[PDB]
RNA sequence: CUCGAAAGCUAUUUAGGUAGCGCCUCAUGUAUCACUCUGGGGGGUAGAGCACUGUUUCGGCUAGGGGGUCAUCCCGACUU
């Protein structure tokens, strides 16, 4: 609603535009690059003119309401087709190639 | 010589005792009473019924738990 989310204040404008869940880091320096906004400022300084040349990078990349969708499809085209790498996506196991017999433990929890 | 019962009720340290009412008798009063016919009148019993509360048999049409279960990593449902 603010950009897609709440942003917080009080701070620089690439930690700022981090919050908005599609854009990393990598990505928010050069959204200040191509609009001309500086991070060196705070997001209480700027103005509220320009946010819309912010709201116009929102709407170029994706957003995390429908990122979260679509990369489920993703994972579910994976998982109907029956691969070897949904096979294993179905289940829990780990997918990309790791060792199983021991301390594979972010994919099954305590 | 004339008339003529009861073994009921309530209470009881009571139950084989006793006391009030019900039944007999003799007096005094006073006027109602039985039987039957024509009336008016409520009732929930015998019977009967399944509208309620229960209980019981068979048949259909089914909701289902799904019983099978094509069975789908795990999801459709095949089938009945
Ligand atoms: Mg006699
Ligand atoms: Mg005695
Ligand atoms: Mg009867």
């Amino acid at each position: 609603r603010i950009a897609g989310v709440n942003i917080p204040d009080n701070k620089h404008t690439v930690i700022s535009l981090t919050y908005i869940y599609g854009v990393g880091r990598t990505t928010a320096q050069s959204i200040c690059a191509a609009t001309g906004v500086n991070p060196a400022a705070k997001i209480k300084d700027l103005s509220d003119e320009q946010i819309d040349q912010l709201r116009n990078e929102v709407a170029k990349i994706t957003t995390e309401g429908d990122l979260r969708r679509e990369i489920n499809m993703n994972i579910k085209r994976l998982m109907d087709l029956g691969c070897y790498r949904g096979l294993r996506h179905r289940r829990g196991l780990p997918v990309r190639g790791q060792r199983t017999k021991t301390n594979a433990r972010t994919r099954k929890g305590p």
